């Protein structure tokens, strides 16, 4: 039922998922002047050398590039995290226009898109158990602006016409997510939630300050995907982002300055 239209978009989700109005919802606006530099925060450790991508899936909301997370191969640690979080998938949220699409904002600035690399805390054994814990997930968020192409994104873009509609998947092996990272790992972090239903409050968010640049042609191909299934009226997959939610009783911390 839920999605991103007038009839079933973010402003409706609370009726099936009442935590939509909870105390630690995501995304948020990152007010860079009031984020506190925390000299106790560690460099993030992103260890993606042995990542094993398997498949890419249009799930009707976004596309997910999925990884084999049955061993400790692509892991996030350090930063604000205790313990070791394993990469399970990444996906993006993007707009119908270059001036919107990100979920997080920075001093109210929206970016053209935002990439989420989703990781789960290995102390909980698997992703389905982790989402039921307040420290179950760590999502690394990276902003996309439109400018020069991102060469490490092109393999993803070029497979999208094979997964145009909801429910389609394609083999997607040997994809290296290190090609999607900016140069700096400086970040903001705060406790929050999944940004789509079920909206569970299980995520430590780590949002990088440096955006990556993608070309206008790369994001135009994201906007050619469809939310609908094959044989249904075409609804372009655009504007699949949740707007910023109330910060409430939270403190965003900065790893830098
Ligand atoms: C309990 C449960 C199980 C599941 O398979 N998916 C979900 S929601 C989908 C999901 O895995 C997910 C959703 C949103 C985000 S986000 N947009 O916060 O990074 C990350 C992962 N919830
Ligand atoms: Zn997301």
């Amino acid at each position: 039922h839920w999605g991103y239209g007038k009839h079933n978009g973010p402003e409706h989700w609370h009726k099936d998922f009442p935590i939509a109005k909870g105390e630690r919802q995501s995304p948020v606006d990152i007010d860079t002047h009031t984020a506190k530099y925390d000299p106790s925060l560690k460099p993030l450790s992103v260890s993606y050398d042995q990542a094993t991508s398997l498949r890419i899936l249009n799930n009707g909301h976004a596309f997910n590039v999925e990884f084999d997370d049955s061993q400790d191969k692509a892991v996030l640690k350090g930063g604000p995290l205790d313990g070791t979080y394993r990469l399970i998938q990444f996906h993006f949220h993007w707009g119908s226009l270059d001036g919107q699409g990100s979920e997080h904002t920075v001093d109210k600035k929206k970016y053209a898109a935002e990439l989420h690399l989703v990781h789960w805390n290995t102390k909980y054994g698997d992703f389905g158990k982790a989402v039921q814990q307040p420290d179950g997930l760590a999502v690394l968020g990276i902003f996309l602006k439109v400018g020069s192409a991102k060469p490490g994104l092109q393999k993803v873009v070029d497979v999208l016409d094979s997964i145009k509609t909801k429910g389609k998947s394609a083999d997607f092996t040997n994809f290296d997510p290190r090609g999607l990272l900016p140069e700096s790992l400086d970040y903001w972090t705060y406790p929050g939630s999944l940004t789509t239903p079920p909206l569970l409050e299980c995520v430590t968010w780590i949002v990088l300050k440096e955006p990556i640049s993608v070309s206008s042609e790369q994001v135009l191909k994201f906007r050619k995907l469809n939310f609908n299934g094959e044989g249904e009226p075409e609804e372009l997959m655009v504007d699949n982002w949740r707007p910023a939610q109330p910060l409430k009783n939270r403190q965003i911390k900065a790893s830098f300055k």
